[PDB]
């Protein structure tokens, strides 16, 4: 029955070709937003767009690299051709190398910062004024539970996700006058294709034990919160961080 | 267009006869939940129930005092007669006397703790097992931005609202195994009947200036978040505190 | 070598007859504060005062019950007879019954709220103006890591400790103009006499595993932070919550 | 009277030639740590070292650029020649351009991230194992109140300071086994040489009004907390963020 007040506008979803991004794109499009699915992986972005269109929705794909500042602008222009851009979801991300801080490779550190932080910033530089010019709207940045707590051996990821909370607060303060809301979502561990394809059973049980609900989350359980926060029903929600974590951070 | 996945169940809304509670009740009932509106003020609870019924929804009123532990049980029993209780919103609250900590009257301190904290606890003692017995669901506790920051001269209120975050975390951890989610919502300052009836213009401008959006929130902007968190779409959200504050706490 | 800038004044330490309170009292007195040790247990308060005096320090005991608002005033008067009261540490507390929220006995809930929250408030009502009248100073409220996260079956304790963060924020805002700083300390699990006397080995290993340092904290490791925050070196620290938790809340 | 348990070891203080860094260096050296003052400005680093030596302390200067990963290693080697490195304070930082997110120059964004975040990481890569090899110790990262709240037009700074909280949490979790504590300090606005030399009176009054104490902080009020957290008295404090903000974040 869930329906989101997101129609009459376009939405960018970065990393939209799989997992959480796919779920976000499907959920927004099923409630009437015209979705621009961007992803580095063209096959995946095209597949999600085909699912949306087959279900009666409106979407277009644009394959490219969010670490190129020009791609952020190309994404905004493409979305505006569908309908006025009023939602952007900065979701693309990478996990990085597993290594303690002292041993973390410099190129992996810089790569994780570049994708998980700087590409969000590049996206927002294109998105903020564009959404303001369309009467306001919402930017949802995909942080993590690791935007507020740590997790050994993934310091670059944790650091970048913490950084996003501040970028979110600042843009919220600066663009409130144009009615551009900016929020961050913090998922716990989610069962996506990487998890069910590569995670060993001992690892899974260990992670499940850290969530009070005793399971990993599902992509659709993140997408619902994103779609809500992107919608007109969330019109007084800005600057804030919203956990969807099964109780992970409550202990 | 917003619709919440809350049908096929009953919902208790305490303090449901006016303001935020009224909006919560209307929003839940418009998406199909059978709502038990409780309030100390019988006229107000009956009026909201009449609005719900006139709009095609299902509701019943129960007037009484949430500081009586027996009223929490009477509320659960009455809701279960409508449909299985799977949502409870502990929203009733009072502001207390305006006085600094050192001068706060003992009877006003105790009264604010009793209504804003202990009555939530009494409600949860009835609600948690009852919702567990109906296959799980959600309890939404109405904290405030004053559950995480202070506000001079309202220490009893601030203290009680901070307390609710811990009660929420603990019940979330303890009842996750029964799939009873427990969350807290933190509204900024909201334009309800008390605000538009008694607040002077200088006070209003001062409070508006503390929210990045430059206005107070509206009751429906709180109710939407509550209804979302109470719904099946929020199935991985538990233990957490969710601000609807116009940017108040982002600076 | 640690020395705290706390001389030329008196300090109240509630619950000062054992464990963390004892360590706080000893540390403050060793740096020259005149300490009023209060405790419900007269034997214990007298023993700590004797230790202080034997080590060359200045202290007096007052046995009584912090849940009596008059005892807060008697404590302030007794401290002022030693030297001007400029430090108060509200440390007395109880753990409560172990039971989930839904089963928590009403009398145990109310008792934990009364000691761990309301007695802190009663203390502050006496302390705030008195410290202001002596040129300012500091109140240190003893919260816990359970002021910011939960712990199953101890909801009354968690709730009261969360409440203290708000009471601390509010008094800090209200009494900053009189230069009365108010802060909260959040210890992780600490090895006190209750822990080494009654905690089973399996429980201990479980708790140790939740702290990154792999051990419980020691009372002197809490007392040092309290003494620092109570001192003139902490003159710009007010309103804030300071963890001494071995990394417990960083994951 | 304040004395810190920091002798018998060396300490790196980056950005140690002025302001907060100068105060940190002076305070650590006055309690017996052998301090390596690093700064991009050689004149300033030499001046602080001369002050330390004239007061009877032990210090050496090393001028260079913390954004060069090799300088982090040169700093560790130089400190170890004085005494075993067991304290590192990553304090160097820049404010960045004043501009909203959408207009922030790419080169200024990258520069602020490089100094305020990545150079802290480069420092920690040298410091963590070195301190572990000397029996453990402490790294204090200089965040801000802007590690937890925003401030319009300084998004790069806010973002980098938020990032530091996560880097701090992660290193704390990963190096706890070697007894290397890692913490973050969050000063409010502080009256340093930049403030008293360039800040206009209207700006000052505006900032003072945001702190409950009604004034900006002094460098020595930050240095005391840093020195405490760097000391053996802080042996159970790791992973955590400690505000010295005059009440700024308590509202
Ligand atoms: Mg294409
Ligand atoms: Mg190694
Ligand atoms: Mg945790
Ligand atoms: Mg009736
Ligand atoms: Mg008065
Ligand atoms: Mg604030
Ligand atoms: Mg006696
Ligand atoms: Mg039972
Ligand atoms: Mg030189
Ligand atoms: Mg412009």
């Amino acid at each position: 029955m869930a329906q989101y007040d997101v129609a009459g506008r376009s939405a960018i979803v970065t990393g939209g070709g799989s997992g959480i991004g796919r779920a976000i794109a499907l959920t927004l499009a099923a409630s009437g937003a015209a979705v621009l699915v961007t992803d580095l992986n063209e096959e995946n972005a095209n597949a999600v767009v085909a699912e949306i269109s087959a279900a009666g929705g409106t979407a277009r794909a644009l394959a490219g690299d969010v670490t190129d500042p020009a791609f952020a602008e190309a994404s905004v222009a493409a979305a505006n051709e569908l309908a006025p851009l009023r939602i952007a979801v900065n979701n693309a991300g990478i996990g990085g190398a597993a290594a303690p801080v002292g041993d973390y490779p410099l190129d992996s550190w810089r790569k994780v910062i570049e994708v998980n932080l700087n590409a969000v910033f590049y996206g927002m530089q294109a998105q903020l004024d564009a959404i303001g010019a369309n009467g306001g709207g919402a930017i949802v940045n995909m942080a993590s539970i690791l935007g507020s707590v740590g997790f050994a051996n993934y310091s670059a990821y944790v650091t970048a996700k913490h950084a996003l909370l501040g970028l979110t607060q600042n843009a919220a303060l600066e663009y409130a006058g144009k009615n551009v809301r900016v929020v961050a979502v913090g998922p716990g561990f989610i069962r996506t294709p990487l998890v069910a394809s590569n995670m060993d059973a001992d690892t899974l049980a260990f992670l499940e034990g850290k969530h009070a609900l005793g399971r990993l989350g599902e992509p659709e359980e993140v997408a619902s919160l994103v779609a809500f926060l992107a919608s007109d029903a969330a019109s007084f929600i800005t600057g804030s961080y919203h956990l969807v974590d099964g109780g992970y951070t409550a202990q």
